[PDB]
Order: C-alpha cells, then sequence, then structure tokens
C-alpha cells in the first residue's frame, strides 16, 4: 500500500527472454499455423467468430515496439494464439493439433524461464 512495498523482482532481463522464446516459438517445426495473421477475406467465419485474433508476427512487431507493459502481458497474447486455435480448429486436425504442441512447448519454455 502506500509507502509500503514488496521486494523489487529483477524484470530487467525479461524484454530479452521473451524474445528468445518467441524466437523459439517462431522456428519450432509447428509453428506454421501461428506465423502471419489469419486472411479474414479468405477464411470464413473466422472474422466474426474470433474477436481478438493474434499470431507470432503480431506478437512480433508488439515486442520489439514496446507494446507489452510487462511479460503478463505477453504471455496473455500468447495464450491468446493458442486460445483462438482451439476455438476455431478441431483438436483431430492438423492445425488442431499444432496449437496443443505449441501450448505446451510454450508453457514449459515459461516456467523454466521465469518460475
Amino acid at each position: 500500500s502506500m509507502s509500503v512495498k514488496k521486494p523489487k523482482r529483477d524484470d530487467s532481463k525479461d524484454l530479452a527472454l521473451c524474445s528468445m522464446i518467441l524466437t523459439e516459438m517462431e522456428t519450432h517445426e509447428d509453428a506454421w499455423p501461428f506465423l502471419l495473421p489469419v486472411n479474414l477475406k479468405l477464411v470464413p467465419g473466422y472474422k466474426k467468430v474470433i474477436k481478438k485474433p493474434m499470431d507470432f508476427s503480431t506478437i512480433r512487431e508488439k515486442l520489439s515496439s514496446g507494446q507489452y507493459p510487462n511479460l503478463e502481458t505477453f504471455a496473455l497474447d500468447v495464450r491468446l494464439v493458442f486460445d483462438n486455435c482451439e476455438t476455431f480448429n478441431e483438436d483431430d486436425s492438423d492445425i488442431g493439433r499444432a496449437g496443443h504442441n505449441m501450448r505446451k512447448y510454450f508453457e514449459k519454455k515459461w516456467t523454466d524461464t521465469f518460475k
């Protein structure tokens, strides 16, 4: 509260570490559904159904231009990618499996790096 602060957790490396994680996600073989924004002109249903589209290129641009205030807002956008994937794609599809695999991959890197 006012004039009463918990000890300072060192966040000075967070930007570099999120950039490393994102590089790992970008280079994963199963990243292909997530590398670019879904083309809203070409994919029926997407625009109306998925209220907040998100993809790795968009996260990378946000990351590079100071649009994440902290590492939690970065994790929220990454998880949004996989939540959107599960909303739109059957689990037993190539894209649906890709999204489960990538979520697992991310959440391990996230725990190992920060927790």
